């Protein structure tokens, strides 16, 4: 059953989501080569906490054993922040910022019961064309599904537009061609972190309808070659590319308006209006 969220609901959600857009802005100054994904955690933690008196929901609700996610390369997503590099078997486990890194932060903060659900990508030195060109036709996709947003479109036409946006540039730009992870999803998000409906990034045909007044998630994740992930056994939570090439992810949290959509976690830095008029 997919919520409808009331005009004061709206409003602790705008917040949640500005929150969670804020932490993205606070940590860039620390995100740099040499750097451990832990400090990054403590950094993050003693904000939320300390100065927006927020909750990181992946510490206290999720079974996560830190405040946010940080995805280095060739992790997926629900990288495990840490004070050293570790291994599981041959496969690299990093939590050590070096030059030539992709990094994605993924922030979750709950103020007064409702969530802002947030990631970025960050370029750490000098990194290679192949790599910018995956982070940003991966928040193309983000921003091309925004533009389809608008009450009476089924929620089908978001991955389609992404799987569309991806088949286009695999033929433009056979150099750096890209796959669609089908493993994870965007979710219904509000007092609940996990709400319907949920969000494929690849083209189906769900024919749920977007009506005003949903708060989704979208969140493609865009791997460098195969679209396959495998899970780490031996820490519940990290996930890697099956293959060992990079992927990308961007995520925001939005309102369905009238005529478009709202972005709640919108950052300063991006040219994407925080209100779309899709109509
Ligand atoms: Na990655
Ligand atoms: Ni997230
Ligand atoms: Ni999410």
């Amino acid at each position: 059953s997919i919520k409808i969220k009331n005009a004061v609901e709206i409003e602790k959600m705008r917040v949640a989501g500005r929150l969670a857009a804020e932490v993205l802005e606070m940590i860039e100054p620390h995100v740099k080569a040499g750097v451990t994904t832990e400090e990054l955690d403590q950094i993050c933690h003693k904000y939320i906490t300390e100065v927006q008196g927020a909750i990181p929901a992946p510490l206290n609700y999720h079974g996560f054993p830190k405040s946010i996610c940080t995805s280095i390369n060739h992790i997926v997503c629900h990288g495990i922040p840490a004070s050293e590099d570790t291994y599981f078997g041959q496969i690299q486990r990093p939590a050590v910022l070096r030059d030539g890194d992709i990094l994605n932060i993924d922030i979750t903060v709950i103020k007064d019961g409702y969530h802002g659900d947030t990631s970025k990508m960050f370029l750490i030195g000098d990194v290679s064309i192949e790599d910018k060109r995956l982070c940003h036709v991966a928040q193309e996709c983000l921003y091309l599904a925004l533009k389809q947003v608008k009450p009476g479109v089924q929620l089908g036409e978001i991955g389609t537009t992404i799987e569309k946006h991806i088949k286009t540039n695999n033929k433009n730009n056979p150099r750096f061609k890209f796959s669609i992870v089908r493993d994870y999803c965007g979710h219904g998000i509000g007092a609940e972190f996990h709400e319907e409906p949920q969000v494929v990034h690849y083209k189906n045909s769900d024919r749920t309808v977007l009506r005003e007044g949903m708060i989704f998630t979208i969140e493609p994740m865009i791997n460098a070659g195969k679209f396959g992930c495998r899970l780490d056994d031996e820490d519940s939570w990290t996930v890697y590319t099956a293959d060992g090439k990079k992927s990308a992810q961007w995520e925001h949290t939005i309102l369905v308006t009238a005529t478009g959509c709202e972005i709640l976690t919108l950052r300063s830095e991006e040219s994407l209006p925080r209100i779309l008029n899709n109509a």
